[PDB]
């Protein structure tokens, strides 16, 4: 089997792609974020506390003939935004883009922090990262991808992110239409639960390529591209009046700025992010402010190659018994 299906970004920003999938019998049909950084399939449900929803569509498990609670089942996660959300799980028919996984653990949300409520167009979150960190206790669950791999005419999906644009999810199969040259593949480590790889380098505009191994994560479900100190102020040192702002949380730069790309290499292959996909705009409305697009990851712990990088790319999230990354330019 195969499915594919169009995401869509959210605003004028990209700050995260919608994907329609279809929960239950007859199908309630809701708008994911693919996280590839993160194991849950959980929804803003009939059983979200009311104050906590504001425009959301809800999974109503008592709607669906297929729906079964789990018993005993809860679920808990914190995201490095910060963000969290909790609550009870229900096993029930899961689609997107035609491929379909029954008894899907659907992770129904009790409670969602101000975040979510506050984005009316995010009903709830699909994890695409191994299912080690899947939360749900007392028996931890499958991933919608884990779930579907065996079925899959080879175990795989891809993400196309569009800048400014929909793109598309792609399971089981690898569109050699949709990328140009060739997929140059990478290995993971699934030591922490993530799709983590390390980056042969980087270079800045039309500057030299500095060799060097930056260790991260691809992660769609983060907006921007996190990175050394050392490397994200080498790229902000040619973008004129640019500065970290303690205030504001990061670099930011002025607005009549024209930003020069930035290149991160995967093995001997080049990626280059054209300088148009690291502005994030005014920092609040109406200021000459702008917030970049490649920020500071020493406050995480980890590197994460987010939207920012991951849509200048087609990428293959290589689900076989030794996993890989791959990207092509497209």
């Amino acid at each position: 089997s195969t499915g594919s299906a169009t995401t869509t970004p959210i605003d004028s920003l990209d700050d995260a792609y919608i994907t329609p999938v279809q929960i239950g019998t007859p199908a309630q049909t809701l708008n994911l974020d693919f996280d590839t950084g993160s194991s849950d399939l959980w929804v803003f449900s009939s059983e979200t506390t009311a104050s906590e929803v504001d425009g959301q569509t809800i999974y109503t498990p008592s709607k669906s003939t297929t729906a079964k609670l789990l018993s005993g089942a809860t679920w808990s996660i914190s995201y490095g935004d910060g963000s969290s959300s909790s609550g009870d799980v229900y096993t029930d028919t899961v689609s997107v883009g035609g491929l379909t996984v029954t008894g899907q653990a659907v992770e129904s949300a009790k409670k969602v922090s101000s975040s979510f409520t506050e984005d009316s167009t995010i009903d709830g979150l699909l994890g695409l990262a191994f299912s080690t960190l899947n939360t749900v206790s007392p028996t931890q669950q499958k991933t919608f991808f884990d779930n579907a791999k065996a079925s899959l005419d080879s175990p795989v999906f891809t993400a196309d992110l569009g800048y400014h644009a929909p793109g598309t999810y792609n399971f089981g199969f690898i569109d050699t239409t949709a990328y140009t040259g060739s997929i140059t593949y990478t290995a993971v480590s699934t030591k922490q639960g993530f799709w983590e790889w390390t980056s042969t380098g980087y270079a800045v505009g039309s500057g030299t390529f500095k060799s060097t191994s930056i260790d991260g994560i691809a992660d769609t479900g983060t907006t921007l591209l996190y990175l050394p100190a050392t490397v994200v102020s080498a790229y902000w040192a040619q973008v004129s009046g640019a500065k970290s702002s303690s205030s504001v949380g990061g670099y930011v730069f002025p607005c009549s700025a024209t930003l020069p790309s930035f290149t991160f290499g995967v093995g001997s292959a080049r990626i280059v992010i054209p300088g148009d996909y690291i502005d994030f705009g005014p920092i609040s409305t109406g200021s000459s402010s702008c917030f970049g697009g490649i920020q500071s990851s020493a406050g995480i712990g980890i590197n994460i190659f987010g939207d920012v990088a991951l849509k200048a790319a087609f990428v293959v999230f290589n689900g076989a018994t030794t996993p890989t990354l791959g990207f092509a330019s497209k």
